[PDB]
């Protein structure tokens, strides 16, 4: 007969708390809070990876093509986002430890650090952090912190398809992009040209000289969206992550989100942004706690400490930057290519 | 030397997830979340036990008498509050599991249930909640001892009885208080008068104690009111924070029970639980003041009077209640 | 050009703070907190009403029929829940006021109370709380607080279609229920009857299980008892029509089918809102207990004891959505498509 | 008789919502959310100002000297951080507005913006955000803003109180003189240990780390270095207020120091939460605008990112004192 403790394997979970300060002569009371906190984070990291891998598989094995699977995909991605909120507020518990009491056992931690968290790196990689985009500390690649089987695992996570790459391929298949079909991009380029011209004609008919200047730059940006060569250049700089065609699909889903087939997909894209946003907030809440804990002391793990972490709060680690930056090309509602009754029907369940 | 995963014994923590649906033929994806969620709770239960026992020990070994320890005491108790708030919020994660998906692996859980959580019971007992069939062997022992050892309620109680100002040949708070309330009432209804004076009925209080309506002794109650009214006095400041934290822990506990109820409702409807209870209904009954260990601290708000009525503290007792 | 303060009408919002303790002689510092806190609850009440009326309108005027609008409906209802979530937590700001400090200005408040909040009642009604659902004290006093224009709005909020009623009509049109078509209810009764029979066979092949089985057979088959449904629909155990219940269950079982994906989100949101309204009632209670103890309320209720009575399923407008969990069956039994 | 709606002045509060999009024809449903959200923020800003001024007065009028008042001071300061935490969470509400729906009424907002929030500026100044923006303000509002720059800030008031911390006096406990003495000996003893070790790469690694540590620790006792950093703005507290804060950190368990230590912790909490407000703000603004310039004239997203830095952290020094934490046995005995 199943027993709660055995089902949950608490004989392992609740016998995993060894205070290094205890195993060295003077246990420091607050080291217990320190271990439990990290262990709770790591248990949730594992859950995130579980969801994340299942969603990667759904894309990879072709099942995302069958649109009855979108509810499951969006519901699991949103769950990753919900766990991450919890992880962001979880720092409030560690923050009840003063820096003085932390100071009483910090000496027993060296040279271990969060640099040695296998799962945090797995998670970064599987979402789609580019290894060359990573802020360096001590002049070498992050994987130097791992050896053997763990190193092997990390390498596979750098090599296997990332959430970013999977979502990208799917985005490239978004209905409506086909030039000989609805031809979204063609119609969009045309409609933006018209809009601008009607807008310029309206303007030229202090405010004027300014509105002209304001017009002139909005025009450059909007029209630059159709410069594919410019995009390719920004791709290789890692300034952009998505392929030109994938950007098109994403924009297609933004504009026509209310169309029934695009409603859950638009929720997914929103979730992808949520997850980028939560991950960075995790980083920043981390940074704020570490400032109070260390001041400007160097880290047990070999970094500058507070200062290094601060530099990781940046778009370098924002995998779906392209989804955020699409808001740059938002246009007036009536500029958006109208849908005929055939494609309106194409995009119905 | 030391490595992250070894340090945290991730070898154990991250190798502790066995889907009962998987070992039984058809693995259900959402059972992983079900397992991880309970494991995170238990970890935090263990942390709470760790803080709680450490605070009980400070009361027990006499260190609480040394008032330089109050900061340690309040801060650890506040920490318990903070952890509990996260635990209340943590239900929102499990709530991303639809009842339908839950329904796909629930069959593999019987007869197990939360009734078998050792740490939850240890928690309730050590705080002062006044089922053990669900345990036996060595676990029944710890459970036994947690009922027999002095509770947080009893330890706070004794400490509350030693509160300065409560001695009849000293500042005589209680005598002075009955005088000022007898005066102020007749200076000024019958219903408030009835209630306010019943505070001075020690006999009524003892009767309510045995009835279980009240937990703290009469004397301990007096110290608590003394700390409320004079909380700004330096020696009472951190003690007042402590009383506040005790009340915090009480609310968060039932808020835990209640968020639990709301989720279980959506998961089970009116089905009976795997542990043999009526389920939702049974859980609804635990969200009551029967489980509120520090009810008296809440109830004291009944007897709050105008500032004027409060026994003026002369310069003698003022300098005494200075650090 | 417009300016922030003017745009937001801050000349109204930030000039709305009058400390009654200050008006009557002695300013008590924490009354400001007290005031701002309610004002913020009411701004959000207004917002909730705004989302809510607009979703009601989408149902009422037929727009929901075009499923293009389902993203809007679910986004706004989920928005209502996100706001309620914030409002549950907002109590922690007022909890930084000790009971002893509150007691220094409580006297200047009587006989006014939260009981006189028009928007809270509007919200209750527009979601769908019926007069019968209300606690006896509340039923004969909630409307006896307002007059004229406010009383006008209250009557409307009850006379007009509720979210409950509107969602009920729409659930009744759930594709799949039509007997000439997919005949969901017919297939379901057949499959469950077959399932129970296979199950009873398995248990006979092997004392507790037969007893468990029997209770479960009793409950499941009872689902198909429409008369029982109406009887319960009169003791107030149930609120939704029979057919609407079938639509809800249809959306649960077939939630992955694309036309049901967003509808399923909506039912979940509906339950979220119910939960969060009660968690609001309960956080409220927990606070008030520490503020009043056993003292009666300024509005004349018993205080703690009364408020605690509102933390009841009798106030859950969508109880049925919760209670359909009672009737969940193994995947295998669900009628195939 | 007093009535709820009247008490709260809801005739003002619930009649303050004017959708500009509506005023110009096409009502956009989400503009209402946008308005209510900002209005809620401003009510909470007002509450913060209220609490914050009350605490400033306690200091300014000398009431902090009477230590009866420390419970009030800390509880109100803690109250401020509890409000700020809600304000940070409050962004999640506005985040249920998509960028495309925001786009439908954004044009009606120009040229208003958060630059024109009076209360947010007052908040910054009163806490003590160093000057080195009033363009967006005029008239009486401009006046108030000046007054907030000239009146004593929370930072300045806490600084003065820290300068009066008991224990600092040289002919009394002489905390600083003793602290320097013990640090110097502590390091010299640590250095003896390292020297004893056998010549290795590890030993040199320990010597090298030691030297870096010794230099940092002992620079605590360089007052000229501190003054130089003050002038550069890289620091904010006087040298002596720093000694007081350190005194309170080290001896926090001493009864007279318990609640003051809570106070200092609360200050760091508020810095931490202000910057978390700015960053949550940033994250939302990126989804809303991408790289479009703000209606208020800034570059937008890029500008807001720059406000998320220690340039705005009023109590940096309280954070940076963790740089000088030492082993317990080096702390001067009482
Ligand atoms: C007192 C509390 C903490 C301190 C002082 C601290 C400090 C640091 C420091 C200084 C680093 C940079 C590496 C180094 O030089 O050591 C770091 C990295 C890291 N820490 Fe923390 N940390 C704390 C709490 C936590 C917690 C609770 C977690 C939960 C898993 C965590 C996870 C990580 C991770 C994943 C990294 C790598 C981050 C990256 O490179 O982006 N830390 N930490
Ligand atoms: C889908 C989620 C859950 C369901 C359906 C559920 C259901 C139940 C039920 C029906 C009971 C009463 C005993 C029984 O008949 O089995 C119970 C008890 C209990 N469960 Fe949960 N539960 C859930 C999640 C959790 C979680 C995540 C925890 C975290 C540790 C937890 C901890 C407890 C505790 C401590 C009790 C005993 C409570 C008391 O007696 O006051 N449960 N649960
Ligand atoms: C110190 C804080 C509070 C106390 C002591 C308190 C107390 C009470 C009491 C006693 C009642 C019952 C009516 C009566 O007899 O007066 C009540 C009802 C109510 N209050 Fe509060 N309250 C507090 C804060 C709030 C806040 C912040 C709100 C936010 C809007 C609020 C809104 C309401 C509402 C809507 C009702 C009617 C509830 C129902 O009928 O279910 N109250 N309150
Ligand atoms: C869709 C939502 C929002 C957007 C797109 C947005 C955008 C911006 C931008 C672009 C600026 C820089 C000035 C400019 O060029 O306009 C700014 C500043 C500011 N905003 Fe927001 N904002 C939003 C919501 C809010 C909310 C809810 C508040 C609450 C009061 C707020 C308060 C402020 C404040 C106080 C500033 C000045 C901050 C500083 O200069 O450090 N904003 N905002
Ligand atoms: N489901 C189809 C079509 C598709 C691709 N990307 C999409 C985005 C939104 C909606 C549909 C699609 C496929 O995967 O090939
Ligand atoms: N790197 C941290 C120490 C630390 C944080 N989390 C850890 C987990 C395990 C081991 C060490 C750590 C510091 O410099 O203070
Ligand atoms: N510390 C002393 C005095 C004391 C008892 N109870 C208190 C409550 C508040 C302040 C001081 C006390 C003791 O433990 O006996
Ligand atoms: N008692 C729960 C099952 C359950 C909840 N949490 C558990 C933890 C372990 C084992 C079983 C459970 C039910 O009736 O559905
Ligand atoms: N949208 C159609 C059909 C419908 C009713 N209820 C539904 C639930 C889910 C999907 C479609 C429907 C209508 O309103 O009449
Ligand atoms: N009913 C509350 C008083 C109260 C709570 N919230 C209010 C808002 C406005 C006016 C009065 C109130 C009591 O009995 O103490
Ligand atoms: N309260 C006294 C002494 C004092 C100043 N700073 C302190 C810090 C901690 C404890 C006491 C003090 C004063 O204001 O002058
Ligand atoms: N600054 C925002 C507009 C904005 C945000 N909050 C505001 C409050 C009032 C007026 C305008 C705003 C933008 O550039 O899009």
């Amino acid at each position: 007969g199943l027993i709660y403790g055995n089902y949950l394997h608490l004989e392992k979970v609740l016998n995993a708390q060894e205070l290094q300060s205890e195993t060295k002569g003077n246990k420091i009371h607050d080291e217990h809070l320190f271990i439990i906190t990290h262990q709770a984070y790591e248990l949730w990291f594992k859950q995130i990876l579980w969801e994340l891998d299942s969603v990667r598989e759904i894309f990879q094995n072709g099942h995302v093509r069958d649109e009855r699977n979108m509810l499951k995909v969006v519901s699991r991605m949103h769950r990753v986002s919900v766990i991450l909120k919890l992880l962001v507020q979880q720092f409030s518990i560690l923050e009840t430890m003063t820096a003085l009491d932390f100071n009483d056992f910090r000496e027993y931690l060296s040279p271990a650090s969060g640099f040695q968290s296998l799962q945090f790196r797995l998670l970064e990689n599987k979402i789609g952090v580019l290894q060359n985009m990573r802020v360096p500390y001590n002049r070498r690649h992050y994987r130097d912190n791992f050896k053997g089987e763990e190193n092997e695992l990390l390498l596979k996570s750098e090599q296997e398809k990332t959430l970013l790459e999977l979502v990208e391929a799917w985005l490239e298949r978004t209905p409506g992009l086909e030039p000989h079909g609805f031809n979204f991009w063609g119609k969009l380029e045309k409609n933006i040209t018209r809009g601008l011209e009607e807008e310029f004609i309206r303007i030229q008919a202090e405010e004027k000289e300014e509105q002209v200047a304001e017009f002139q730059k909005q025009k450059e940006v909007l029209l630059s969206l159709f410069d594919e060569k410019r995009h390719e250049h920004l791709l290789s700089k890692g300034e952009r992550r998505l392929s030109y065609r994938a950007l098109q699909g994403a924009l297609m889903i933004y504009f026509y989100r209310e169309e029934p087939r695009f409603q859950v997909p638009f929720q997914l894209l929103t979730s992808l942004m949520d997850i980028d946003s939560l991950m960075t907030k995790w980083r920043y809440n981390h940074v704020c706690m570490v400032h109070r804990m260390l001041g400007s002391k160097a880290g047990t793990g070999g970094s500058s400490g507070y200062h290094y972490l601060r530099s990781t709060v940046s778009d370098r680690y924002k995998v779906f930057v392209d989804l955020f930056n699409l808001s740059t090309y938002l246009i007036p509602r009536h500029w958006i290519p109208k849908m005929n009754p055939t494609i309106h029907k194409f995009l119905e369940h």
